[PDB]
């Protein structure tokens, strides 16, 4: 019926110039603000539909009719993360085997066991902010990545990055994120030679955190059985696991944490709600698990923070069978799609006219939230498994920081995004003005 | 560890005849006035306590630390009620099921197929005002009670209830208030009990008439729901039994609480003429059709603040009750056992002059401005938590365009310069309230 927009074509490259840039999310924004909810994008070998609206994304999340496709980015990813959880297909075998062995070292009851060590590397962050001299700044996006790597390494693996110990960061991170960078750089295009010994460096440490071999995730990867199949996961699978979850289970979260800080600063009576709260609530030198689970406004802070900036801000569907979108957009059996959360988040016909402010209030009453208008966190059984680890992590942290600080935004920073396979708001610079608190 | 204050007992009665007066929420009201944030109150058989300030109310808020209790007044109502939304436990296998079934049928986004119905009953509003003839007045709770009990009759359950063709209301109505009315006066205190069983039958009547009705003629209300919609958990619609008591709950919570709204707002309009032209000014630049749309509604956010703030003041349901999960302290001073009782004060929680200023009794919508600028907590009109009022957008969205549309069409006048007296049932409302209204001329 209907005839979908196209952005602006390069003649042989069709739309693939629009992605040589440094703000391809940004820029697909721009282009759903100009075409709508949905727009076709081309490439040399490749037809996708970005889609932005509430009223198609339910319909893609509907499993019965799209599973997860594997977008470039993450056939990149797959380069070095295998077929482990996130860079798998479904129909894989590995991948609902690994899915059984590992949800239950996932829920909400399993972070009672990492919430020890969470406040380990939590402590760690405020420790260092204490001991600023003054006028000193923080570099936030920096140390939040410092606190998140750890937190997964020390939680996950019981092993320690020492990431508060160095400047430059551990020798992993670096592989790891010029191997990240080198996917991203590909999709926008001796390169090869470095990233092959990248992909060593990863498997190096990996090898040498099994080598070795608690409460944390290696346990569960080695000693958990299948309850289908029955069988263990294979030695192979579970390097390519560990790679997974070193990356997966960081990076989303610190760009979380940066991101909620810059709009604490920016909204200060939403800071004076949030500080009040964690001033009222943890009331320990060390933080509790229900302590952290009373933190709501917090937790709506950072669900407020999602909506505007979702981290991992995009993901693939592809259709089972032949369907039609929306009454109007006939669809043929692996027809592709992509879900463009941050504009997902900004329907005005879900949230209202003013979808740019920042408003926890909004979360205040999650059943008020319609169905699949949320989702930064990805859809259905392939949905985002760390989800209430790194949401407890983040309100544990953010808390922690509202509680013995005081925080001033004294350059009056300009937001800017930049971006990777995620987003992080670069060089996001304060102060911290301690409370006295003491741990 | 602070010992809480307690008002003047009665003997063997303990406090309980301090409720049998036909004021009692404001008569708590001013013993909070003396006796601060929280008092004790004791009757045979019953202990709780009032709570009065954000400071603890907030804490009182926290889920993982009270659930929903049934006050007296609720348990009388269930009498009816029976396990609808409204007078069940949370714990109650009926609350989690009815209470997903529901949802989809009271979502911001629900509203739409609503609006047409509301406008029906709207326009019938507007239409008996422009036919008054001159020097005649307006009975204001009576006309917004008219409206609100057609709305959801109409919305709900496609039933007509024609209020603007009676003087004498429908047989259900009239037993369904004093059906209520006997369950407040058992607070406060046969053969009323005879004639209670007697409204509870008339009740029935016509929600076992309704349902035959709409089984005799798939419409896009609260009806289809009840009747089609399945628990996505246990995949189970409600049964029949309480299918009738969802029906009984909406109808009684889907309108008397609303009238009370319009009621107080139309009141703080008139005595506030700065405020009013406010809000006709909005509902002249908004209301530009001569039916309201439900994009239109949504931006009438000056009148959505004008409700808010009437809420505020006096807010219609005007307490809720909680019971403490576990062991627990409150504010740090005030130490409760597993099973103790609170009392949420509505309408003194609302003049906490530590959250709104000194000027705490005075109509300023511009109060709601920025929601993040307002304490946690500090306005609860509508409840709290999971148990809060599934009807909120409902209620908001009804008034909001009412409201829109009699600022819209005429200019008002208190000509008896009308002295606030407010009735209490389960519920408040300004009785007596009287208006007159000049009609701008503005066809439909
Ligand atoms: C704020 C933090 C995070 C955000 C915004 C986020 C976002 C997402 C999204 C959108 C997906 C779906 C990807 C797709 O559909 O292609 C996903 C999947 C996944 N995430 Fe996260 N994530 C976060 C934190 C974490 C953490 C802390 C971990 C590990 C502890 C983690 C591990 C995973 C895994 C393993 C998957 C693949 C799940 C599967 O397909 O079975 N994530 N994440
Ligand atoms: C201005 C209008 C209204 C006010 C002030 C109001 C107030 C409240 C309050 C305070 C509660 C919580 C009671 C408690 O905790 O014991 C509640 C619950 C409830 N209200 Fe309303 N309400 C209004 C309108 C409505 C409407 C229009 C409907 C139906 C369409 C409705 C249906 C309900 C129901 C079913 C519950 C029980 C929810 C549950 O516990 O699952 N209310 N209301
Ligand atoms: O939009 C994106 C960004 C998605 C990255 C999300 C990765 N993530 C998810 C969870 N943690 C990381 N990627 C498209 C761009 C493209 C379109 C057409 C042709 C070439 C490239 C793609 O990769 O296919
Ligand atoms: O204060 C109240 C007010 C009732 C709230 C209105 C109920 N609502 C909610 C939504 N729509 C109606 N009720 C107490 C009074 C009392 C205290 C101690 C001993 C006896 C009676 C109670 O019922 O327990």
């Amino acid at each position: 019926i209907k005839e979908m927009p196209q952005p602006k074509t390069f003649g042989e490259l069709k739309n693939l110039p629009l992605l040589n840039t440094d703000k391809p999310v940004q820029a697909l924004m721009k282009i759903a603000d100009e075409l709508g909810e949905i727009f076709k994008f081309e490439a040399p070998g490749r037809v996708t539909r970005y889609l932005s609206s509430q009223r198609l994304i339910k319909e893609a999340c509907d499993e019965s009719r799209f599973d997860k496709n594997l977008s470039q980015a993450l056939k990149f990813v797959r380069d070095f993360a295998g077929d482990g959880l996130k860079t798998s297909w479904t129909h894989e075998k590995n991948w609902k085997k690994a899915h059984n062995i590992l949800l239950p070292s996932f829920s909400q009851q399993a972070m009672k066991g990492y919430h020890a060590m969470m406040v380990d590397i939590a402590v760690q962050l405020v420790q260092k902010w204490e001991r600023l001299n003054a006028d000193e700044h923080i570099e936030v996006p920096e140390d939040m990545t410092r606190l998140t790597l750890d937190t997964i390494g020390l939680c996950g693996f019981n092993y320690r990055f020492n990431s508060f110990y160095r400047d430059q960061p551990h020798p992993f991170i670096t592989s790891m994120v010029r191997a990240l960078d080198e996917a991203m750089n590909k999709l926008q295009r001796e390169n090869k030679r470095q990233f092959q010994e990248d992909i060593k460096v990863m498997n190096d440490l990996v090898d040498k955190i099994i080598a070795d071999r608690s409460d944390d995730l290696l346990t569960h990867m080695l000693n958990g059985k299948d309850p289908e199949t029955g069988e263990p996961l294979d030695d192979e699978n579970i390097r390519y696991q560990i790679i997974t979850f070193l990356i997966a289970g960081h990076e989303t979260t610190s760009g979380l944490l940066s991101f909620a800080l810059y709009f604490l600063v920016k909204n200060p009576h939403v800071l004076q709600k949030a500080a009040e709260e964690a001033a009222r609530v943890l009331v320990d030198p060390v933080p509790s698990y229900k302590q952290v689970k009373q933190l709501k406004y917090v937790g709506m802070v950072l669900n407020e923070a999602l909506r505007l900036w979702p981290t991992a801000p995009a993901f693939s569907l592809y259709a089972k069978e032949d369907t039609v979108l929306g009454g109007e957009y006939p669809l043929e059996k692996g027809d592709e799609l992509m879900v463009l959360i941050p504009q997902l988040h900004r329907d005005k016909t879900i949230w209202g006219d003013d979808v740019e402010e920042f408003r926890p209030e909004r979360f205040e009453n999650p059943s008020a939230i319609p169905q699949h208008a949320f989702k930064p966190f990805g859809n259905g059984q392939r949905a985002c498994i760390g989800q209430q680890f790194a949401l407890h992590e983040a309100t544990l942290v953010l808390g922690m920081m509202l509680k013995h600080f005081d925080f001033e935004d004294h350059t009056n920073y300009e937001l800017d995004i930049k971006e990777t396979l995620t987003l992080k708001p670069e060089g996001f610079v304060v102060k911290a003005k301690s409370k006295k608190i003491p741990l």
